[PDB]
């Protein structure tokens, strides 16, 4: 028992992290088979910050303008192309530590592990969620761009995020591994701002089920609600709407605990109305929204 | 920007985890050079665990009674001995992925990363503090015993914890890698309970510094205090004493942020006396105590572990 924010073991990803340099710009890349993936803004100068023409910048580069260092060794770059906002560098060695992998684009609410890296070397691993406004709340310093986010549900690594930049509010934006941004952001230094963030309701419900599984009952009540009445209240506290999809996904936890999803919804309504009155749930005095239903089942069972 | 509960990258430890079986007992071991370390209770069944005589159980055992699997390969056990509450199994092959490592014993308040494993297979990584009552608040299911905790200092892995068991309250107990328990526990199935726990003061102060570095400043105030006055209040709230050594260790953060340690103590005094008045710090409504001063400096400065 116990319930903790837990990341995936990072070793399969560590064995893929390299350093990429172009001019005076250094950042991280991801070496899989014979391709290194990194943010395309590695080719920008100080001149280029607001309105880079990446196609124009890239045509001006040769293979030998890219320095790729893997541990103590330089890899030879033999090709380059751009896909959306990611640069792909073909190298003359396949990474012998390449794991089974795939690229997946995720939806808001989904969780993943981040391996924060600097100069191609791993610093630490933590757990994140894609927020409803398509940002993540990470921990990232200068040079961290090109660090990735991932899941590993079996022995296959699913890469879902590559870090590009920090917005003025201190939250983080990036792409999938096909180079498409999450949310309305662009890899330019023009003014951009995320939407007001909201709480991931289905994840809060999952976490309340985790609490029950771990022996906590104090917040339960004898009421139920309609889905529509729940959403009308929840929205007043900046909670995301709960859809019928989300109700269905919570079905297994409901069956395991004997508490109907809409019964649990009424417990959540009460918590929003009353606060915790000096109590905690699983060690927290706030409701936690960065555990998915899948995460709860994996960690509890 | 940003501040998260962060574990060390686990790859160097992952390459050391194996499965150990003795009879119908399976758990995890740590393979370093030509020795596999695991809990001694691998030699026990249920009834054995009521009142085990480990010496007597072990003397009866053949090398071939211990099955060690590393991935899909069996290792041959050629010897066995016990040290305190850990079993050491000599094997005929050195682990080629053995990292640079040491065994260390940590103190209450220190943090480490746990690599949770099942059947010799790493499943999760999280950060824990050794509580003042010598428990850890982990997340561990059946089969998790033998999972290890560690830090990385430069390129050296410091192993500090091996997981043995869960107490009735759902918190966790284990040993150092020389098999000595943290805390007043024994490896038998009997009623055992940890002492009342306390809050790790020096770590709460560290986390308040992290908050300030990240722009969260509302709890700062114009006041300072004395170590003695602060320690009287801490005692009242079941906080550990702050020593002069703790003050010294926070010195760098004080210099960097312009808030002296006893100035920060006066902030903490007020928070304990008055609460947070609806506000949060780094997204928390409780004071967090599982970040050390070293952890805060590392994460706010980007130290790496190639
Ligand atoms: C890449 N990423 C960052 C960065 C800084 C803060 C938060 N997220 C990302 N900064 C830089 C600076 C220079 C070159 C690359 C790069
Ligand atoms: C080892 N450890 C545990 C255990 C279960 C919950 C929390 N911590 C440790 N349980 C088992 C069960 C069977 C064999 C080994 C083992
Ligand atoms: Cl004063
Ligand atoms: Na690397
Ligand atoms: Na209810
Ligand atoms: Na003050």
């Amino acid at each position: 028992s116990g319930f903790r924010k837990m990341a995936f073991p990072s070793g399969k990803v560590e064995g893929c992290m390299v350093q990429v340099t172009c001019g005076t710009t250094t950042l991280n890349g991801l070496w899989l088979d014979d391709v290194v993936y990194c943010p395309r803004h590695v080719i920008c100068t100080s001149e280029d910050m607001l309105n880079p023409n990446y196609e124009d910048l890239l045509i001006r580069k040769s293979n030998h303008n890219f320095l790729v260092q893997a541990g103590n060794v330089q890899l030879r770059v033999i090709g380059h192309s751009m896909q959306n906002c990611v640069l792909k560098l073909k190298v003359d060695t396949a990474n012998p530590k390449t794991p089974k992998y795939k690229f997946v684009r995720i939806q808001p609410g989904q969780t993943f592990s981040v391996l924060a890296c600097y100069n191609g070397s791993p610093s630490g691993v933590y757990q994140c969620a894609m927020r409803p406004n398509f940002t993540i709340k990470g921990s990232f310093l200068n040079g961290s761009c090109g660090s990735v986010g991932f899941n590993i549900d079996y022995d296959c690594v699913s890469f879902c995020y590559m870090h590009h930049m920090e917005l003025p509010t201190g939250v983080h934006a990036g792409t999938d591994l096909e180079g498409n941004f999450y949310g309305p952001f662009v890899d330019r230094q023009t003014a951009q701002a995320a939407g007001t963030d909201t709480t991931i309701t289905v994840n809060v419900l999952a976490w309340l089920y985790a609490a029950v599984i771990n022996g906590d009952r104090w917040f339960l009540n004898r009421f139920t609600t309609t889905l529509n009445d729940f959403n009308l209240v929840a929205m007043k506290y900046n909670y995301e709407p709960l859809t019928q999809d989300h109700v269905d996904i919570l079905g297994p936890l409901s069956a395991q605990t004997g508490i109907a999803v809409l019964d649990m919804c009424a417990s959540l309504k009460e918590l929003l109305q009353n606060g915790m009155n000096g109590r905690t749930i699983l060690g927290s005095a706030l409701l936690e929204d960065e555990f998915t239903p899948f995460d709860v089942v994996r960690q509890c069972s």
